[PDB]
């Protein structure tokens, strides 16, 4: 049947993304925006890179938008699910950190019986 194991590449995904979290609220407390990229931070743009690379996990890929972000508008990170299983290819999921509130939410368009604890 598999429903936990494809809970686990939920969490798997969720767990690439989540630590970037910091990251980024780091960056935008000194007035810093979020970058793609794996060297460091730079001043001349006042960009920090988040340090990962989009094929970190072989679940998928990771991707930032807007690529600068300096927080003045919605952020998303996503996690795409291109290298799961069967009943996760092709989904996604998305934390964003919304600008009017500077709050995140987890978002998942998995079959819902698939989608990980502390994603929905």
């Amino acid at each position: 049947e598999g429903t936990a194991f494809a809970r686990s590449e939920g969490a798997s995904a969720l767990a690439s993304v989540n630590p970037l979290k910091t990251t980024v609220e780091e960056a935008l407390s000194r007035g810093w925006s979020v970058k793609s990229g794996t060297g460091t931070e730079d001043a001349t743009k006042k960009e920090v890179p988040l340090g990962v690379a989009a094929d970190a996990n072989k679940l998928g890929t990771i991707a930032l938008k807007p690529d600068p972000a300096d927080g003045t508008a919605d952020i998303t990170l996503t996690f795409t699910m291109g290298g799961a299983g069967p009943k996760n290819k092709g989904k996604i999921i998305t934390l964003t950190r919304t600008a009017a509130d500077g709050l995140w939410k987890c978002k998942s368009d998995q079959d819902p019986q698939f989608i990980p604890k502390g994603c929905s």
